């Protein structure tokens, strides 16, 4: 494609905002609301078509979770209401595989999820899949190789350092090795062969650390870390780089924007969000 939007968010309460960046002149952009506000969710793209997915409104008039899907069209400058899912998901990962989204764990009230479902745009329905073998919140998810990776999160009682895998043809998850750290609310890509955890929060401090799983050696490596510590960021690859966005830092809701270069293991801050936030869904695609 060629922004990156950033989607709802947290700052005092749940957040409406959808504004996209463009890394090749340095523009924000605001664009419509969400029609509902809400943090803890998650964006992905289809068809050129971005995707808002479950999280929390938070607000003054009460909490309530999200079982919602609703679809940005760039083209229109328009959200569009799609099927709800089962649950309600708050602090969601999502995954897209064959034109497919999964979503996965997230919280329904003191509810941790380790359910996961499959929404199919062509015909507007969600299903359910096989449960992962772990509740968890605040889910990094990522797909490579048509695989699907769930990487750490909280399971109502201990914040996780392990990750597991979805083979769709046999409809099962498996362990793969655990992260050399704990991490929830931790932001997942994947950039080349890699599955890349960044920041997240481990029980006692908010991370800088950021680390990657090689499918092929089954092993992970620690990169350069982030200039800044932070937990429930976006994250997104743009042109073979990573771009993190927002977060906690344990001080401050950030409006940095720090950019991965992985030839020279660098990070470089790029930009600032037009305010400080966190829990905001994360994608790429055309300008609108
Ligand atoms: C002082 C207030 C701190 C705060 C931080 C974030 C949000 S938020 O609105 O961005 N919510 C959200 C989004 C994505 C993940 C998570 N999340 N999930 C599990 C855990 C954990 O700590 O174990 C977290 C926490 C580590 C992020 C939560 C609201 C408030």
């Amino acid at each position: 494609g060629r922004l990156i939007y950033t989607a709802g968010g947290y700052f005092r309460q749940s957040l409406s905002y959808l504004e996209a960046y463009n890394p090749s002149n340095g523009s924000w952009l605001r664009l419509a609301d969400l029609q509902v506000p809400r943090s803890g969710l998650a964006g992905c793209v289809v068809g050129g078509l971005l995707y808002a997915v479950g999280g929390r409104n938070n607000s003054p008039d009460g909490n309530t979770d999200s079982s919602a899907l609703d679809c940005y069209n760039p083209m229109t400058n328009q959200w569009s209401p799609c099927a709800s899912m089962s649950v309600p998901r708050n602090r969601i990962g999502v995954g897209v595989i064959d034109g497919h989204i999964y979503a996965v764990g997230g919280s329904h009230g003191c509810i941790h999820h380790s359910s996961v479902e499959r929404y199919e745009p062509e015909r507007d329905e969600w299903h359910l899949v096989a449960p992962m073998l772990t509740r968890r919140i605040g889910v990094g998810v990522a797909v490579l190789n048509r695989l699907l990776y769930a990487v750490g999160g909280f399971d109502g009682t201990n914040r996780l350092n392990s990750a597991e895998c979805y083979y769709p043809e046999r409809n099962e998850w498996r362990m793969i090795t655990p992260m050399n750290t704990i991490r929830s609310g931790a932001g997942v890509c994947v950039l080349h062969n890699c599955i890349y955890a960044a920041g997240g929060y481990d029980g006692q401090d908010q991370l800088n650390s950021v680390e990657r799983y090689d499918v092929e050696t089954e092993t992970w490596t620690f990169v350069a870390p982030m200039r800044h510590h932070r937990s429930a960021l976006g994250i997104t690859v743009h042109q073979g780089k990573i771009y993190v966005l927002g977060g906690y830092d344990g001080h401050t809701f950030l409006d940095s924007v720090e950019c991965y270069d992985p030839d020279s293991d660098t990070w470089s801050e790029v930009t600032r969000m037009t305010s400080g936030r966190s829990g905001v869904g994360v994608a790429v695609t055309m300008e609108p």
